[PDB]
């Protein structure tokens, strides 16, 4: 009974501190992480490689992408008629306005921006493991 | 359940002492050294072809480091929320009040001065290792 976090970052040094702070939770989890916007969305519709891949239980978002960037990634997952389900919590270092709108817009289910501190986002990803992997119910 | 000892030195003669004074035990230790600041948070952040190296469970840092002092290695470690739990002791030729105070003010586990007879330096660090990698429960 393990839960599957997808996290979408190119960030080796996010990824790390991400990973970390996960791997410190109360209950094991499944941790599989894409660096681009196109890998993203290949897992998430088990295209090739990713046939058999199963579907994450959380996707943890960043914005600025390569290739194809969040904002695409969100658009397209909150509306396929499956993927939709998926919560998907976007984690960035944008403060911009628009960004903030345009996820909440496209129903992203939270949007967190990165701490300048690195041990207060660390303590942000445990809230959010604690959270959505602990105090909420997820589908399916 | 071997011990992983991170040794930042460039004193090539104080790092063949500190070598030969961890040799001794009966699980092997695993000391690696780098002999500057850059290549030991290069090291400890698991950057490009340290992507793999695993954590330390000691640090044993110099403070007068090449491209890089052991102040700003210090001060980076303690406030890496992934680094942070990993005991730091600094070992060094210094005896100046200031860098006392600023290492034990940026979260030094402990400070040491080293011993000039090279002799002394090796019970001195034998003390580092009974303490530290015996007498100690370790985060690791
Ligand atoms: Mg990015
Ligand atoms: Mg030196």
């Amino acid at each position: 009974a393990h839960k599957k976090i997808f996290l979408v970052e190119d960030n080796k040094a996010d990824i790390r501190l991400i990973q970390e702070a996960l791997a410190n939770s109360t209950v094991p989890h499944e941790v599989v992480t894409v660096r681009d916007g196109m890998e993203a969305m290949a897992y998430l519709r088990q295209e090739g490689e990713y046939a058999n891949a199963s579907r994450p239980d959380l996707i943890l978002l960043d914005l600025n992408l390569p290739k194809k960037d969040g904002r695409e990634v969100l658009a397209e997952i909150k509306s396929d008629p499956t993927l939709k389900r998926i919560p998907v919590v976007v984690l960035s270092t944008s403060i911009n306005e628009d960004d903030i709108f345009h996820s909440y817009d496209l129903h992203v289910n939270c949007y967190i921006t990165k701490s300048a501190n690195l041990s207060q986002l660390f303590q942000i990803v445990k809230g959010i493991e604690e959270f959505w992997l602990s105090t909420a119910t997820l589908p399916s």
